[PDB]
Formats: structure tokens, C-alpha cells, sequence
């Protein structure tokens, strides 16, 4: 009945209102490369993630599951000082990202070595147990990746092993699906190797805006996430107008116990700033950590979703997710 | 009449005898997210390093030449430790690796932002002639890298970037060839936008059996570099004995000006230790002495003189860095 979070156990029954999926840091593989433009500057940065903490808060947010991959800039101890500075409780990931925009030489080498998919399920074992680096902090869920339209050889070696994983210790799985493809085929993939689907989000369905693939997708019994709200033109993202299409047609369906809701924001970008051209700039000018609540429940409610289905999502699911 | 080293400013003049190709810290994109079973241990690493730049120092090498590239694990501020403890003379670089193998995700952003290539262009500058991160320590060298058998659209960004660098700082660059090929390509491609092929260094070249090939980057006025001594069987690499074959013939052809040899240690790995299957026998002499225990006595032994030997290991050197 407790959830290990960046700042130590906490209660399940605690943790009350939760976005499933938010960065408070990320960076693209490679940033670490482009360090003299692009330096991580630490007063500045933890500045504008507890800001982003406080923004969520003020709408009644008490728990956030930060899923950055261990590739992609994760840092335990950044996301701890957000906490104990906000009280917050911020649940982190082990893992990492997908192929694609990943770093997989590092086990594609130990692949050939033969010991990859053994090292991967120690790293989430070591992490889920007992620590990330000298950090002192567990990892909460375990978060896999795949490519569009395949889960690749590489991929698959994490796959495998967080199945591992979760059977040893009953930890949360949560998934990037790429531009809305994969979603029914990694819940298959899970539970063959098994996967408890009640442990399992399904994440990025949000992408894909036939509810047909949605359907395939819950019928294994797994936890979807719309977690990419206020991601408009870039990364293959279907509009938010489609998304709350999408999601009124499963919840008309009585989908509301498997369905959670998030922004996927990077509060904090690792390695050198940037600037979005006028073209994907004003699409995207919503992608913030308070757009779910300012414009989006607005416009369910709008649309006849009550109360009792907007908590369920956000409060009884996380609940039920991170119960045994 | 100055080159940039991890210490700051050293005349050629004095760089000696110099390892054009050798990494005391290397990892390959990714280590950093096994930091919990694969910890940087930097006391046993730099007793490593360390112990590793003495053995070179007493074949007398002065100078190495540690092209690492940014986005495998390059500490300049480390190179900078081993340098003061050992008195060797490092040079180090600023580039990113192959697209095949290095971190390629974040300068693919970039681009689709539309300025990665000036973003790169603007990071080999600074790095050049700023200094890396808060360290005060300038690269001397720009490092290139290449996949197998194509220069990729997002490894043209960095090539492109490195002419337009050259033309303005008149900085030495350092290549990477995959499996033997490119060698020629990369040579022309630099050319086409105004790089000065003397001070290229296009690396790998022993990864190639065939004179022919060499021929037709030499053709170029560019260095070349036998770098990859001991490495057997691993990454596609041919034999030491076809190695020394192919410099043979070279040599008698008379292109010693233009040849420069090495090992591409790697003395400490970042991340999780590992052993090699029983490849590590065919692997065994690859380390900073093989070129001195080993390759020099069996080229002396076919009659190549002082002369040509100390025009590679040290009259190349000075040539590459001078103006
Ligand atoms: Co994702
Ligand atoms: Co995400
Ligand atoms: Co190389
Ligand atoms: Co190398």
C-alpha cells in the first residue's frame, strides 16, 4: 500500500490527484554533447520547476509521475529538491526511451556481449529496490518505449525484462507509443511475458484518434493514457480538438476506470534553448502543465462529463494503478 | 606556432613525439543511463589513465592526441588531471561521433528547428576558441565520424560545420572512417567547401586492405592514419600483419609525409565493466605500447629507417599543427 517516490514511501491512499505523465527535465540524446552552449544551470532551473509544481498545485494536484528515461536526462535528485521545496510528491522512472530518439549503442554493444537484457533487468531491479546512484531514491514505475510501427530487437530486450521485473516486484509499467501506433500490440507483448495489465499504462493513445485501436488497446485489460494535451503539429500529434473527440467516445463507452489524463510537458529543457517557428509556435502554445485544467476538463464538462468520471480518472485510477 | 592542449597554450615546436589517436576515457552513447551499476570511478580511473600515460612517456611520447567525441563521454577537466599528474601534452577535440553509434537525437531536433548545422558551427567556435563548458580548457582539434559505407545527411551538418571552422580558426580536423570505407569521400567532401587538406587527418585507414584505396585519399594531400594497432577482430578491423602489409607498400611508394600511426585505446570505458568472449586473444595488444614493443621492431626489421619512423611519429605531428 505505499509508492516509492522521490522523496522516500508514501501512502497510495495519499496520493490523491495525479497528472500520469509530466517532465519537469528532459533532453534529447546527445544534449550532454552541446554542453558549452547549452549548460544545465541548477538555481534557474529548479526556479522553473517549483513554479511548475505550484502551477499544479493551485488545481489541486498532490502526486506527479515524472517518467524521464535514464537516457534522456533523468535526475533523481533535481526532481527531490522540487519536492521537498513544494511538497509535491513526484514518483520517478527506470528505463530507457525508444530506439529511435534514444542512445542505444550503450546496450546494442552489450547486446553483442551478450549480457544487455540481464544488465537491463538488474538496472531495474537496483532501481526499483534499492537506489539510483547515490541518490538514495527508488524508481516508482518502469518506463518502456517503442518505434513507429514496431517494437525493435533493442526495444524488446527492456520489454522482456520489465516484464521480469514487475513479476518480482510489483512495480507500475508505464509506455511511450510512437506517433499512435503499437498500443494493443505492447500490451500483448507485456502480458505474454507476464505482465499484470492492471499494472500497466499504455501511454500516447492520445496519438492515434480511432477509437477502434483504443478499444483493441483496453480489451487487454491495461490503463490508457491521453497524456500529450497541448502537443499540436509536431511529433505526428492529432489536434486537441481530436483528442477530446477520441476521449468522449470511450467515456460514452463507460471507459472512464482504465483511462488517465496529462500534458507530457518538459518544464525544463536540457542543453541548448530554443525558439518554435510561427509555425509550430502558436500550435503548441497551450502545451503547459495547467492547459488540462484551464481548457480542457472546461470543454468535457462542456460536453456532459461529470465530476464523479473526472475524479475517477484522476484520483480513483492512480489509486487503483499503484494498489496491489 | 601554438596548439590548444588541455593545460592551455603549447608551442608545436615542442609537442615531440605524439599518439595521433588514443582515448584515456571513451563510453558509448547511453553509459550515462547505468550510472547505478556502471559508477565513474574516478580515483581507480585516473590511477588508469595515469599509469597508462607513463607507459606511453617511456617509449617517449610527449603529446597524444584524445579525440573523443562530445557525445561519449569527453571530460576535458579529467584529460586536464592526467596531464598535471603526467606532464604529457593532450589535445583534445570538439565534435560528435557517427550517426551509427553516437547520440544523434538531439542535432536531428535541431535540424528540424532549421538551425542545427549553424548550432554546431557555433559550438566547434566556441570550443575552439572559447572554451569547453566552465572549464577553460579549448579543444585543439575538430572530430568527425562517418557510418559505414555513407556520409549520412546528419553527419554532412558536422562536416560542413568543421570547413566553415576551419577556413576561420585554421583548426586541425580529425576523422573517424567506419569499416574501411569513406576514406576518399571524406577527404573530397571537406575539399568541396574549403578545407585545407593539410590539416586533415582522415582516421581509420587501416581499417582498408588495399593500397589503392590509401592512393586515392593521399591523392588529396591529406593526412592518413594507421590508428587502430592491435585491434583484431572486433568492429570489422582486418589483422596487424595486413596492416603492416598495406603501410609497407605505402612507404615504398614514399608517402610518409603523409601517414601518422596509432592505437585507438581505450583505457578506461565508461559504464559497466565487461570481458570479451574467447576475440579477446586477437585483441590482447591493443595497448599504448603495441606500436613500440611490437609494429616499429617488425617494420625495422623489413628496413624502414629512423628517419621515416620519426617523420610519422614526429615531423607529422609538428607539420599538422603548424600554420
Ligand atoms: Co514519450
Ligand atoms: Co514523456
Ligand atoms: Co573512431
Ligand atoms: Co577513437
Amino acid at each position: 500500500e505505499m509508492v516509492e517516490t522521490v522523496c522516500g514511501p508514501v501512502p497510495v491512499e495519499q496520493l490523491g490527484k495525479t497528472l500520469i505523465h509530466e517532465h519537469f527535465l528532459f533532453g534529447y540524446p546527445g544534449f550532454q554533447g552541446d554542453v558549452t552552449r547549452g549548460t544545465f544551470r541548477e538555481d534557474e532551473s529548479l526556479r522553473v520547476a517549483v513554479e511548475a509544481a505550484e502551477k499544479m498545485k493551485r488545481h489541486g494536484i498532490q502526486t506527479v509521475v515524472d517518467p524521464t528515461p535514464n537516457d534522456c536526462g533523468r535526475n533523481p535528485a533535481f526532481l527531490r529538491r522540487v519536492a521537498e521545496e513544494t511538497g509535491l510528491n513526484i514518483i520517478c522512472a527506470t528505463g530507457y526511451y525508444y530506439e529511435g530518439e534514444g542512445a542505444p549503442p550503450y546496450f546494442q554493444f552489450r547486446r553483442l556481449l551478450g549480457t544487455a537484457e540481464d544488465d537491463i533487468y538488474d538496472m531495474f531491479m537496483a532501481e526499483l529496490t534499492e537506489g539510483i546512484a547515490d541518490t538514495g531514491i527508488k524508481a516508482g514505475v518502469i518506463k518502456l518505449a517503442s518505434s513507429k510501427g514496431r517494437i525493435t530487437e533493442y526495444e524488446k530486450m527492456f520489454f522482456r525484462a520489465a516484464a521480469r521485473a514487475q513479476k518480482e516486484t510489483g512495480a507500475v509499467i508505464i509506455t511511450h507509443t510512437q506517433e499512435g501506433t503499437m498500443g494493443p500490440e505492447q500490451a500483448a507483448y507485456l502480458l505474454e511475458h507476464g505482465a499484470d495489465p492492471k499494472k500497466i499504462v499504455i501511454g500516447h493513445m492520445c496519438g492515434n484518434t480511432d477509437p477502434d485501436y483504443h478499444r483493441k488497446t483496453l480489451a487487454y485489460g491495461v490503463y490508457i493514457a491521453f497524456d500529450r494535451f497541448g502537443i499540436q503539429g509536431m511529433v505526428g500529434a492529432p489536434t486537441d480538438e481530436e483528442r477530446v473527440r477520441t476521449l468522449l467516445a470511450l467515456l460514452r463507452d463507460g471507459y472512464e476506470k482504465q483511462i488517465m489524463l496529462s500534458h507530457d510537458t518538459v518544464n525544463v529543457w536540457l542543453g541548448r534553448p530554443f525558439t518554435l517557428p510561427e509555425p509550430f509556435a502558436e500550435m503548441m502554445k497551450n502545451w503547459h502543465v495547467e492547459h488540462l485544467f484551464v481548457n480542457i476538463i472546461p470543454a468535457l464538462k462542456n460536453e456532459g462529463i461529470r465530476d464523479e468520471v473526472l475524479e475517477q480518472m484522476f484520483i480513483g485510477n492512480p489509486a487503483a494503478l499503484f494498489s496491489a
